[PDB]
């Protein structure tokens, strides 16, 4: 096999450094490469955390995995330099309903297809690489609303949200990811926050362990949803209470492939224009 | 000290291996990866050190990973078969877009400028690696176009003559010459030295300071930022290498031009296409 090194970017090379999202993510431009970049940064000497993610991104290079451009490793500042995703996260697409009144079905299905393509690829690495922290927050969208999977901090070969975590991992597995995906799939097709009613996050955890899942009915998932039955089948088998009843991503892709072929090329382009 | 390795792809994983294009440095065939579930492109020729050439290109594509460079997915090296597995480019080359005028009647200005900016961004990145990696074979056939008509440059750092600077017949300044010619081609949709029969007549004309024609027939007065582009073109293909700009300079000239196009106008230029 052949080897490739991740470039070292001097901090001084990053211009127009502005805050983007809370480590912390900042937008910037590289003074020589003349492109916009995003920089994730903190500072402790237990900073192998930053170097580990960088190494993962660098080795997990693929079409649907956030491309890393370089490491910014200095005594003064430590950061990960990646491509800038101008359309943020899938979370913001699904839930900023004023800004995005419509998110057309072909786009929703392409996003789902692409999330699955990235994760599958990770799972097919040698040895398999598991995400373990899939959430709408980490599904980044480029200029044409194509998927780039990010956040490999909790990924292996204090925190936040719990709704995408399988019940078996509550007291800490190649089947964690699919559960997360299933919840994402549900959230994507509904534009509903999972366990919307339940305000107490610990209460959610109780319910989930008692077999409960987000509500699958006419109200959340309408009848007009393309391939509703085949999708609901996928969502349910994905978020199974039993880990062994959950499908691989390869299996899901095979299921999704003809579903994606039912949408004409132009509808993706139409969906993106509607959002801009 | 962070290092990434190029995956090895087993030939049996490459399903539906149908022919696509040829001549680049061998034959390019489209396929689909059986495990990854994505369309790919494969470049294949067995000779003695012709094998070392295929590995040399694969190493280059793998070391020169960037937003505007064709991403290499893996090498397919076996006693039976040898090929470079890259992403698939559904819109082919810049050459096809510019010259298939019945298929593409309108290639809106915003898209043309974006293609020009990206080609420059790609080459610039190469020139900024350590050591500087020179393209030396930049042509409209090498500029590939993805699903949204974004540029991916290919076939670089390996060495038609219409893009070759005159001094190269018998240099950090080679690529900018090619870029200047490409720019002229992109803005005019004409083939450079259209009325010239023999490639030797070109080579001779070029060496005498002759360049693709610049007037109202080739570059119509309604071209956005026309004066400005002509300058870039003329300094870029200047007879004297020293008088040609660096890609940095060229980018600084282009940046203000690209800012004048609204983000939506690129998308609308793309949807209009076949
Ligand atoms: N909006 C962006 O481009 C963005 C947000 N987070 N990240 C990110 C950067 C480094 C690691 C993980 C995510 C981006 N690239
Ligand atoms: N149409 C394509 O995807 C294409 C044409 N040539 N190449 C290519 C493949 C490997 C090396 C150089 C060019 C492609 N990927
Ligand atoms: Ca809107």
């Amino acid at each position: 096999a052949i080897c490739s090194a991740l470039p070292t970017i001097p901090y001084h090379k990053l211009a127009d450094l502005r805050y983007l999202s809370r480590g912390t993510v900042s937008s910037a431009r590289h003074a020589d490469w003349r492109v916009q970049v995003a920089v994730k940064h903190l500072l402790d000497s237990e900073r192998k955390d930053v170097l580990r993610e960088a190494e993962i991104l660098h080795k997990a290079r693929f079409s649907y995995i956030l491309p890393i451009l370089g490491i910014c490793n200095e005594p003064e500042f430590l950061g990960i330099v990646t491509e800038y995703m101008p359309n943020g996260s899938l979370n913001e697409l699904l839930h900023r309903k004023t800004e995005y009144p419509d998110v057309a079905w072909p786009l929703r299905f392409r996003i789902l297809h692409e999330i699955a393509l990235g994760v599958n690829y990770l799972h097919n690495m040698t040895p398999p690489l598991l995400h373990h922290d899939l959430k709408t927050q980490n599904i980044l969208l480029d200029n044409e609303f194509h998927v780039k999977i990010a956040d490999f901090g909790l990924s292996k070969w204090e925190g936040g949200t719990i709704i995408y975590m399988p019940p078996e991992n509550y007291e800490p597995s190649i089947k964690h990811d699919i559960y997360s995906y299933a919840v994402i799939t549900w959230e994507v097709l509904s534009r509903k926050q999972p366990f919307e009613d339940v305000t107490n996050p610990l209460q959610i955890m109780y319910s989930v362990s008692q077999g409960h899942r987000p509500v699958i009915n006419e109200e959340s998932l309408p009848y007009d949803i393309p391939h509703r039955a085949r999708m609901i089948s996928l969502i349910e088998s994905g978020w199974a209470q039993n880990p062994d009843e959950r499908p691989s991503f390869l299996k899901c892709l095979i299921e999704l492939e003809p579903v994606l072929r039912t949408f004409e090329e132009i509808t993706f382009l139409e969906a993106v224009i509607q959002l801009k």
